[PDB]
C-alpha cells in the first residue's frame, strides 16, 4: 500500500511472446497473502489469438497441490509485453507487465492496481526456467524495481528446495 499513482516502469524491449511460453518457476515475489505455497510454478501456453492460458500450481506443507487456471490477454496493440491476466470470472483483470526477460533463464513481472489516484498496491514476481537463479541476476532484477520506485524489501524467497525433481 503506497502513496501516489502506479509506477510505470519500462517493459521488455522487442518482446517476443512466442519465446515466452512453457514452465516458469517462482523464485521471489511480493507476497499477495500471508498464507502458504512452495514449489510454485506456472505453465503458459500461447493460443491463436495471442491469448495465453496460464496454469499455476503449488504444493502445500501437507504435500497437497493447489491449482488455479487463468488467461493473459495483451492490453493493447502497441506494447506486447503489457498484458492483463484473469483467473476467476468474478475477479477484474490485473496488469501483467513483463519488465525484463531473456526467455531462457529469467523473467521479471510487475502488476499495479490503483486505490483511487492517490494510492496504489503493487506486486512483482521474479521467475526462472530453472528452480534457482544466480544471485547477481536476482539483484539486477530487483534493481529494475528499485530504480522505478517500487519497494523490494517485502519480497520473499519462494521455497524451490523442498520440492520434487521435475
Ligand atoms: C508463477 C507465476 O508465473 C506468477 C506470475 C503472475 C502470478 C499470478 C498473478 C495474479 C495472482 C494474484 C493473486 O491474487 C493470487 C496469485 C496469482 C494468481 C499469481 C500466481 C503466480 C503467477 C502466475
Amino acid at each position: 500500500f503506497h502513496l501516489g499513482k502506479c509506477p510505470n516502469p519500462p517493459v521488455q524491449e522487442n518482446f517476443d511472446v512466442n519465446k515466452y511460453p512453457g514452465r516458469w518457476y517462482e523464485i521471489e515475489k511480493i507476497p499477495t497473502t500471508f498464507e502458504n505455497g512452495r514449489c510454485i510454478q506456472a505453465n503458459y501456453s500461447l493460443m491463436e489469438n495471442g491469448k495465453i492460458k496460464v496454469l499455476n500450481q503449488e504444493l502445500r506443507a501437507d504435500g497437497t497441490v493447489n491449482q488455479i487456471e487463468g488467461e493473459a490477454t495483451p492490453v493493447n496493440l502497441t506494447e506486447p509485453a503489457k498484458l492483463e491476466v484473469k483467473f476467476s470470472w468474478f475477479m477484474p483483470s490485473a496488469p501483467y507487465h513483463i519488465l525484463a526477460t531473456d526467455y531462457e533463464n529469467y523473467a521479471l513481472v510487475y502488476s499495479c492496481t490503483s486505490i483511487s489516484q492517490s494510492f496504489h498496491v503493487d506486486f512483482a514476481w521474479i521467475l526462472a526456467r530453472n528452480v534457482a537463479l544466480p544471485p547477481e541476476t536476482v539483484d539486477s532484477l530487483k534493481n529494475i524495481l528499485t530504480s522505478n520506485n517500487i519497494d523490494v524489501k517485502k519480497m520473499t524467497v519462494t521455497d524451490q528446495v523442498n520440492c520434487p525433481k521435475l
